[PDB]
């Protein structure tokens, strides 16, 4: 009863997750997963692009079928849409200029200017803890023009996933003068508790297919194989 062909949203903005090659191809973590479920599943996949905050939308909309996006499990998303088993842990924190002083705090914070991707965890985050307290907390509809307007100085940091900044951005040539600032923000409530395939609901049977194809291709190895392509170290957590 699963579709023959399972649509499944993502933004290609956070390599080494999800991104688009030079022919425009969707490359990644995720894309790595996701594919490898549905080969599992027996199922045809289809990717499809969009920004980060139209994909809950657009699966709620019946547009898309699945998330696999670095989507963080939390409590909050859980009251709309449903979630597969972990995929990862994710962690978030803040990235700045070499030597910056900057803090995740609202002392260290006040008077600066912090992007956040719009739809995120972080932006949730954000705005709560610091955007009505003087922060100048700018959302962005994608995390490539974060990174722009920070290394063009427009941004003084930029609160996202730890991992994705780290392999993605500060491992790379365009991060190079560019450093966390300060250690992972920890906050359950907002973050959640690592990623996982978004689903409808009342999607049930595709989500114990995801369930039963994830479990699988971490219990031979598959996982760990795929993951090593982009990380050394164990991404998955505990
Ligand atoms: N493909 C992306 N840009 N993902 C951003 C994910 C940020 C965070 N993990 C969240 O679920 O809100």
């Amino acid at each position: 009863a699963l579709p023959q062909t399972v649509r499944i949203g993502t933004d290609t903005t956070a390599a080494p997750f999800s991104s688009k090659d030079a022919k425009g191809e969707f490359i990644g973590f995720d894309i790595d997963l996701g594919n490898e479920m549905c080969k599992r599943m027996q199922v045809k996949c289809t990717w499809v692009a969009s920004d980060f905050d139209a994909l809950i939308p657009s699966l709620k909309a019946k547009k898309i079928d699945a998330i696999i996006s670095s989507l963080s499990i939390t409590d909050k998303r859980q009251q709309e849409i449903a979630f597969s088993d972990k995929l990862y842990a994710a962690d978030s924190r803040l990235i700045a200029a070499k030597g910056s002083p900057i803090q995740p705090t609202l002392e260290s914070l006040k008077g600066k200017h912090v992007g956040v991707l719009q739809g995120s965890t972080q932006e949730a985050y954000a705005n709560d803890n610091w955007r009505t307290k003087g922060v100048d907390v700018v959302a962005y509809a994608n995390q490539d023009l974060i990174y722009s307007d920070l290394t063009a100085g427009r941004l003084d940091a930029a609160l996202q996933d730890e991992v994705a900044a780290s392999e993605g951005f500060l491992k790379q040539p365009a991060g190079k003068e560019y450093a966390f600032a300060g250690p992972s923000v920890k906050d359950k409530k907002y973050f959640g508790d690592g990623t996982g395939v978004g689903l409808r609901k009342d999607d049930t049977e595709l989500k114990a297919a995801f369930d039963k194809a994830l479990t699988e291709l971490r219990q031979d190895g598959t996982y760990d194989k795929m993951a090593k392509k982009y990380f050394d170290f164990n991404v998955y957590g505990d």
